[PDB]
């Protein structure tokens, strides 16, 4: 339910802060990421992450274009002893990623 | 490591072997032989969540995700429930927003 602040870091772009709302969909939050680093275009050329590990990142799942990045955020957590972040990533290197065990 | 998933119809449910290379869309055909049917696309395999029954948020898997590790790398929110689902694509994908 509430509105909370999602840290968005950038991978081939620390970290930017976005205000989510439980109907922000993930294409939205690429799109303030992008200009929050400075760059409509390029919004399909990129991907929001979930990503865990132990910074480098050994699994990720690239969220879908409706995906609604808080409610991931909030109704799963990490598996005990993993790390867990949100990415912004090429997303043709990110769906590779998505590959390796 | 390999491990056998519960693959619930939407009480009931087929037990599938996952390992770690095998797809969303490799166990959807399982588990509907598994279900007895003589199309795979129609259907959709769901990490679903509710409370300690009836499924207040679920998410679609990809085809070529690895359901083993959604499992296994991912837990529920403490105090909520965790179950995969298998369902109708067209109303699965409508399914996802009312939450």
């Amino acid at each position: 339910a509430p509105p909370g602040v999602l840290k968005i870091f950038g991978a081939g772009l620390n970290y930017k802060s976005v205000l989510a709302t439980a109907r922000s969909t993930a294409r939205e939050l690429v799109a303030e990421a992008l200009e929050r680093y400075g760059l409509s275009s390029c919004v399909d050329a990129f991907a929001l992450c979930d990503a865990l590990g132990r910074w480098r990142a050994e699994h990720l799942r690239v969220l879908g274009d409706s995906e609604r990045p808080l409610l991931v955020q909030e109704l799963w957590r990490a598996r005990p002893g993993w790390a867990r972040r949100f990415e912004l990533r090429g997303r043709e290197e990110a769906r590779r990623l998505e590959q390796e065990a």
